[PDB]
């Protein structure tokens, strides 16, 4: 375990950092390598919850990118219904070994809070939403009110 010497250091800088859009950051001590979380976004609805993810971070991280898997169902183009994530912190083609869980995270919030269009992982949650957001934010008020993760009070 090379990677999860880096990762802890990583950690707990970020939460350090200010644990605002990231919240509920921990780590196994055994399967370590993996994250698990939620990820409080400010642009889709908050106010009724968030969204869990879980960041999978092998010992190949200098070697290959990590995957993310969310927990909770999205309505955000970016990730997939499955919770898959496409972005290019962790692509392949864009697989730095420079990159951390820094990158990553603030993808997702970046991604959760200002989708791209342009070419997402469902170009489909993206028509609607550039179309009418307005269908996408109410949608988000449910689906994060049905399983998003319950967002802290602070």
């Amino acid at each position: 375990m090379a990677a999860s010497r880096r990762l802890m250091k990583e950690l707990e800088e970020i939460r350090k950092c200010g644990m605002k859009n990231f919240r509920n950051i921990q780590v196994d001590e055994a399967n370590l390598l993996t994250w698990q979380g939620l990820i409080v976004p400010d642009n889709p609805p908050y106010d009724k919850g968030a969204f869990r993810i879980e960041i999978n971070f092998p010992a190949e991280y200098p070697f290959k990118p990590p995957k993310i898997t969310f927990k909770t169902k999205i309505y955000h183009p970016n990730i997939d219904e499955k919770g898959q994530v496409c972005l290019p912190v962790i692509s392949a083609e864009n697989w730095k070994p420079a990159t951390k869980t820094d990158q990553v995270i603030q993808s997702l919030i970046a991604l959760v809070n200002d989708p791209q269009p342009e070419h997402p992982l469902r170009a489909d949650l993206a028509e609607e939403y550039s179309k009418d957001r307005k269908k996408f934010c109410k949608n988000a008020e449910e689906f994060t009110k049905k399983y998003g993760e319950k967002r802290p009070v602070d």
